[PDB]
């Protein structure tokens, strides 16, 4: 994530003109060697026309020019490059919103599970690793940044998410399918565990937390489906194929041709197509950035910071559950009390 | 399904040129046939004006062929194909989360269904059974792959999602409706029965179980509902008549005319119309990935996976419920306890 | 409703070429009057141009014609259409999921709502029956073929949705507004007394009921707010001028001219505006699944089955709680008990 | 609110045109005047132009003419009004669905507040009201029509929803902010009390209570903040200009030239630019139902039918609250019982 | 924010017009400074053109001009821009909705947490105080002005938000991350105590009190995940490249060329390009107001009024949870009891 929110509080002169100096997740990082391929191919084809071509070549080849500018319109770049960059950005902010964070249960576990001594610190503790841990586990799977953190079991235990009895228990699991939820339903014992102990004190709060509890996993389950289930191939390869199909037939109808010959439009060799190199820039540009975002949880500059969200989540979940745990200031009055 | 998520996790270079090589889901498998029929269709014409058509027939189809180059952008096809594509792809979103997926069910119900006896187990066992049953039910009736698995309701006692006496009650209830809901019923009665001998220890569990309960009848209510108010006909008619027509006028204004006749851009005969088979390509297309996505519950390569989800669900409720009830490694320190 | 989601499950050669052959519920069956009356109006035109008019009449009527095709684009038929379009068909399925339905209500009362003897089925079976009686109330408002079944109240009676004192108070509440929510006040009270009585025997129970009658309470709610906040009466009348405006344009713009007189593409008559036919076809067919859309309770073919929803939830409803109430198979090992 | 679902439930061969006959809500009543004001500056142009300006003046105005017409679509008027309307008609409906109705609190009283005798009676109808009175606070807050009906707080003590005790304390409240949330903090210690009382039995009902509470008065807050955020008055000024400045240049570029000069596209004078005033009808006709949906609490004939809907609400409430609390009818078996 | 709700309550004759007279908040505050910077280029560039080139120079710069009015509309700006905005729009009002407001938690407080004395109020104004100060946590983060407002957490505690003692231990906890959900823990803890105490009466109560918590705790973090997660760089960049590109690309395309020239389209010096300024004015706008929505919280005459809602959320939680606790007027007979 390259976040730039508070350069842009208020609107100003220069609007996003500063926000053009970076390069870091800037669209030039992302499109310059496409770009540079675009005007090489260009340059070489317009090379050859110019020195190479013979006389009745020529004519042939400015034909084909023609024919080509008044043709390529006929591919619909716009129409079906809209709709899937559409399509991917809704997924991209549906998929942040199913980042799995344990705050909400970090709340209500700090609120409802009880005990100062070592085993209410105990419950509290791994019932917030459980939710971590379903977490890790989810995030590994879709995530190549923490897969490459985590590219085993054995590493998330030595991150402490897991111990190794809790990792023999999990390879013990007769199941060839992914085993992301398994941390929840240890979560759901343990709650129960905790109930029937007397350290959740009351019904209504056993049941808030098993509630939070499905809201967390429905959050991880979404991010498995979003994996699962991607953007359908056939709009990808659509797509593709009509930015690429369309800049192919640019690269021969946007040729500068020969003034002398006087056709219409074509009395100005400036010889850099430079509205073609905007337009590549511009199309290809977006097909790219849907490139980005279609899996949000890659390593690009842009990509959301998932091995931050796992750290910051664990880090606040043990502080806000153990050292805060019924830790409260004295009830005084405050400044406005009269 | 055919997933790619992790492929694309990174903007690269070559971008999606990569999955423009995939042959299982893609475009093409979707539409050579009809590419072929345009293409067969339109060289039998432009053959015909070449070697069949006297002088002055050919003046007259020339005529013909301005004529409909001209008209042919009266037919509003990316209008009426936008819409037709935005709704089906609304719809293809809304149908996956209506899967009927017990994740939630078996958390609940593995937290507030007690005893490590014989009981306690065919309890929780036949909860998340008939959960499953109803799910098998409702997709054996919207789902061509299911249907095909499951063509009788012998077949779902085979698979051990029924048992006899269960079979026997449900064909002895009366009714003509789609009987889906049944076991849904079963859980509720089942989950009273729970309550009452005290399996279930609590009014707040056995509300959560209940509201469980709901959820997931909803989504199989969700899906009975998709299946019967399709996308309306009008619009697949219109739009299908919509791409249809615009490409037979197409077949005719697009042939390649005699040069030496001068026409206004039509001095060069290439006798393949690329543009035109570009065209064809992407609107076609575009109705075609309609055409697939419109049922995802058939059997297209990129339907979605209903066995695998059926089995999946399946397994993992019966391992959450039965294996890992009340099952849980020690309450130990972490390794940052300290 | 026309289904045929069974029919497209799998993408095929034919594509929806099959589905062009279906009459009810069909854009033809919608459509051919206003295209005869188009077509019809064009033709006698052309007859008193082709034989009425005296020829320097023809060259004022050629002017005239070339005057409204190359004026009548001024008229944003698309813009305004696509906006209609969009917000008809959001409403549609809104509105359809809006329908009152009794499944979850079902699922709560069989669950909650305890008792073998005559007193228990009672309760169970009025308190479902009242929730069909606010369905049928607020469908006979908002639908024409239910208002049609059920004419005066006295008809209600006799279907036997509602008693015959159940029918006394209701004439004798004092309320010139619409009386659909009365029954679900009558479930209100009822669920009250089953809880006094004992009948639902826990306080979270009789919650879950009063929560899923709310639910319930509110979809009739919404059913009766789309019914009385139409679609703008502006926008309705803005849109169905834009496409009358412009087709009667097109009776005049899109006249076949004299080719001799040497118009510029205006050199083969045709006789037939075919493209002219097929964009009426396209636009006013649009704005006719508009028109078919913006009420779905009326009796267009593919509108909502709401007299098939009301006997099914009232059928269902009461094979639930009366049949199926604590009727379960032995508890059984299942197939994969081992 | 002008209503016609009723008239519109069935398709049929004159579509909506019935519609286009009707005064009240319609668009042309909206737009009369600027329709006429447009035509009169367009024919004073004409007029100066056939007969006082000289032949020269008549050159140059000619050039500008083409100028106009040539360069007036560089105003982008779908653009901007098509991303404004989409924007104000997606707020309208938002802002009806916020509307303050009390029909869930009224049930949920109904089945949780209890007593037949005068306290109790107190109690629901008191609870009612509150609910009632922080609506209409709310609405003559944000509703013109409603505020002229209630220019003061005593004018709402007069029609019965605050009582003159009520309206001492909320005076004697010392907030300079909007205090339309006061009755409902009222109603949650109204509650408070009931429930200590025993009025009501139980804590779920009193926290059902409290949650329904919660969501009416989210409600009043949501049409709060829908009055003060305003939609961006950068857009409204935007789009105003982009209509308007387009049509001031459509009173130049749209002039009927003079035949004889043989511009092109210039040779007949219908001396009504009768598709100009329908492309007037059009984009200033959605600016003008835009500019009446922006505020839907206003006056105009299609705005919210607020005054209406207090009184209903009040009435139903007060119905359902007292005169039908525990009123049931006997328990008696249905039709279909056997 | 500038709002203008009340002015449009009804559609008038002037429409909008007199909210074009409106200076702060507007388009032209906004947009001015741009507009004069495009006027003067082009003027420059004009004059250039007019008076400095020779007349060879001034052939070579008229093929120019008419290359680069010829080929400015191959940069798609409005796609790119029509997407950005509805992005930016979109954001807004998720944004505006995620506010930390304290309503619903005052009511369930007065509701819940009871005692006319010392330590009741203090209870209730201290769980109030840890909402507000999550909320002015989460604001200073996010917000400039709140940001300039408490520059320190001293400035926090001086505004009486926070305790001294409460600023010592907020100080003690060790994390690196932001501190914002420090009081929902605190909220949390209290709302423990005052329940183990019988402040809170029962523990449906006690769990509507944590819901409530984490919602508004939700709405806080929302805040920080779109402050994180800006409108992705590329797009900013991108979107600001293409109206940049355009307008340089008009500075020269949109030159006025000498009459005599006799160019086609190019016969009438106006020696300002109106509509291009026009143009500038719509397009160069919309960016404009992108760049003021796309923070909501800076300092811009329409951002959000964050301050505002800090004090009002502050004075009316104060006031509903202290002076309002279980201070109703009489029940009496309502006006319409009889
Ligand atoms: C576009 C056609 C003419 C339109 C006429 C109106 C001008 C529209 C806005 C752009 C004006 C330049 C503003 C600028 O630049 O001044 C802003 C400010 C001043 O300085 P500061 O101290 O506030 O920082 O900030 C800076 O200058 C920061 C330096 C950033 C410069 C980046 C250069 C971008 C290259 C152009 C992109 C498009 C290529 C086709
Ligand atoms: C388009 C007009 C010119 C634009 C100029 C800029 C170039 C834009 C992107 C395309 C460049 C080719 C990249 C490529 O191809 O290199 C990427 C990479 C290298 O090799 P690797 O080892 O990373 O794998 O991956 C591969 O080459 C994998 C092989 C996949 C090749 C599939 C061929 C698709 C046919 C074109 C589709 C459009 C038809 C109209
Ligand atoms: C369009 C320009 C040329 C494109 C070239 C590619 C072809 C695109 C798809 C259409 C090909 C015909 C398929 C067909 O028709 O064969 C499919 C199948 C074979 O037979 P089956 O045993 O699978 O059944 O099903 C049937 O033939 C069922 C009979 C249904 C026929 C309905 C006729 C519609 C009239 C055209 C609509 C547009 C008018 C402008
Ligand atoms: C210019 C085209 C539209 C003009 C106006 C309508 C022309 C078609 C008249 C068809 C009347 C159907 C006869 C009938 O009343 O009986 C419908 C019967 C049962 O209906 P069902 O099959 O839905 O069950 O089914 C059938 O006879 C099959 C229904 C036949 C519909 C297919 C023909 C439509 C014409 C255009 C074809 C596509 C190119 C535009
Ligand atoms: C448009 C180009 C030609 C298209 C050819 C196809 C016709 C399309 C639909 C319109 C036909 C007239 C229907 C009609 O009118 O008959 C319907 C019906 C018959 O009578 P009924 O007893 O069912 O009632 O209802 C009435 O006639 C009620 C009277 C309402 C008449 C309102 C006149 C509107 C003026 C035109 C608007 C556009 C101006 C540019
Ligand atoms: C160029 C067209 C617009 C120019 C400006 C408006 C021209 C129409 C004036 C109609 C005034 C209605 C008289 C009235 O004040 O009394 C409305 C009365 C009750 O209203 P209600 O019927 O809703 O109940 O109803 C009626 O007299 C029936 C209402 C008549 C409205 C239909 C005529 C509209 C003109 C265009 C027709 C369509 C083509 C553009
Ligand atoms: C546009 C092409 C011709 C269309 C013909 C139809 C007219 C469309 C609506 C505009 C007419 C002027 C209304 C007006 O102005 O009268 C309204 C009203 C009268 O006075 P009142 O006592 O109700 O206040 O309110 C005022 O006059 C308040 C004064 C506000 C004036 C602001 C001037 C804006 C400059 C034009 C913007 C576009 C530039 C290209
Ligand atoms: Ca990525
Ligand atoms: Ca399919
Ligand atoms: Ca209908
Ligand atoms: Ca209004
Ligand atoms: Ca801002
Ligand atoms: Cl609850």
């Amino acid at each position: 994530t390259v976040t730039y929110t508070a350069r842009v509080a208020k609107a100003r002169f220069g609007g996003f003109s500063k926000l053009l100096l970076l390069w870091r997740g800037s669209i030039y990082k992302l499109l310059w060697r496409e770009l540079l391929c675009f005007l090489g191919l260009f340059m070489a084809l317009s090379a050859a026309y110019r020195f190479v071509l013979t006389e009745e070549q020529k004519r042939y080849f400015e034909k084909l020019v023609l024919y080509c500018d008044r043709y390529a319109s006929l591919i619909p770049v716009s129409f079906v490059l809209g709709f899937y960059v559409t399509l991917v950005v809704h997924r991209w902010w549906n998929q942040y919103l199913s980042m799995p964070l344990t705050d909400a249960l970090m709340c209500v576990v700090v609120g409802t599970v009880h005990g100062h001594d070592e085993r209410g610190r105990l419950y509290r503790r791994t019932l917030m690793r459980y939710a971590g841990l379903s977490g890790v586990l989810i995030l590994r799977s879709v995530s190549t940044a923490v897969f490459k953190r985590f590219p085993t079991i054995d590493h998330v235990v030595e991150a402490g998410f897991m111990t190794r009895e809790e990792r023999k228990k999990f390879e013990n699991l007769n199941s060839s399918y992914n085993k992301y939820w398994v941390p929840c339903v240890w979560f759901c014992n343990l709650a129960a565990q905790a109930r029937r102990e007397g350290r959740i004190r009351d019904n209504g709060a056993f049941k808030l937390l098993l509630e939070e509890l499905n809201v967390f996993r429905s959050k991880c389950g979404m991010l498995f489906h979003y994996d699962w289930i991607s953007v359908p191939l056939v709009y990808t390869q659509v797509v593709t194929i009509a930015v690429y199909s369309y800049f192919l037939a640019c690269l021969i109808g946007r040729q500068f041709l020969d003034p002398a010959q006087g056709y219409k439009d074509h009395d100005l060799d400036l010889c850099v197509p430079i509205f073609t190199l905007l337009q590549f820039f511009f199309y290809a540009g977006w097909l790219k950035v849907a490139e980005q975002l279609i899996n949000p949880f890659g390593e690009d500059d842009d990509d959301f910071e998932t091995n931050f969200l796992i750290d910051r989540c664990f880090q606040v979940s043990m502080l806000a559950v153990d050292e805060m745990y019924d830790d409260l200031a004295m009830l005084e009055k405050d400044l406005y009390w009269d």
